[PDB]
């Protein structure tokens, strides 16, 4: 636990430009280590009311270690903003490679959902949950191996948007969702409006395309059920005939 600062880094390309701070690539001017540098600005999470959640996230997210988990090695602030040093992911989004692909066969979707559960299933034996579970926020690393970063309905379960307790099931539906947008290249909910995508959620209705195998139909339906109870246990996941056929990582 070395507190760094913004001198101790030679900044390089920007790796995502979105509506909070920028990603960039950087280096570490001692050790020539290279990583990414999240910036984010003081000013915008006092008033978006997260400084709270920037806090705990840092905490759980720097004492986590698995391999399909993107790495916080620290953070720092000076006066107008704040610096995550995370993992750098060398082949980028798994939102910009289901952007170029439009969709994932099943292999590549069984091994992404292998992963996932793997990353998920270490996340619960710490007692940590997850939101958003989505494209945006899966990297994939030098392997081509996905690493969950972790900091809008489309990916929360019925039991969330109605505001109904929650637990470690949550996580089980957004891998629903996921498997979908992996097959089908759109999320099973997907609407024009929040207000529909609500509905199509809280009633759960969702529909295949002819092309989507009837392995993968079992274990999407079987991940999108409205009873948290009756969705299955990440170990049933990793053991699903369809994952097993397909995926490539065990
Ligand atoms: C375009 O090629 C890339 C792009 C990123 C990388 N590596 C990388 N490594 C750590 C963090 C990030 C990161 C973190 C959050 C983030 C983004 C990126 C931008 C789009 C998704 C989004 O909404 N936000 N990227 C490598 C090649």
């Amino acid at each position: 636990k070395r507190q760094w600062a913004l001198e101790d880094f030679e900044i390089g390309r920007p790796l995502g430009k979105g509506k909070f701070g920028n990603v960039y690539l950087a280096r570490e001017k001692q050790s020539k280590f290279i990583l990414a540098l999240k910036v984010l600005f003081k000013a915008q999470l006092e008033k978006a009311g997260v400084e709270h959640q920037l806090r705990r996230e840092v905490e759980i997210q720097s004492h986590l270690r698995h391999p399909n988990i993107l790495r916080l090695y620290g953070y720092f602030h000076d006066a107008t903003r704040v610096y995550l040093i995370l993992e750098y992911a060398p082949l980028g989004t798994v939102y910009r490679e289901l952007q170029k692909l439009s969709k994932f066969d099943e292999q590549r979707t069984a091994t992404y959902i292998t992963e996932l559960a793997n990353a998920l299933s270490y996340c619960h034996s710490k007692r940590v949950i997850h939101r958003d579970i989505k494209p945006e926020n899966l990297l994939l690393g030098s392997a081509g191996e996905l690493k969950i970063a972790d900091f809008t309905l489309d990916y929360l379960p019925p039991e969330m948007i109605e505001g109904r307790m929650h637990d470690e099931k949550v996580d089980l539906w957004s891998l629903g969702v996921l498997c979908y947008e992996f097959l089908v290249g759109k999320p099973p909910f997907e609407a024009n409006t929040y207000q529909e995508t609500y509905k199509r959620i809280s009633r759960v209705e969702f529909t295949f395309p002819d092309f989507v195998t009837e392995g993968a139909r079992d274990l999407i339906s079987r991940l999108l059920k409205h009873n948290p109870s009756q969705r299955p246990m990440l170990r049933e996941v990793l053991e699903h005939p369809w994952i097993t056929a397909n995926s490539s990582k065990p």
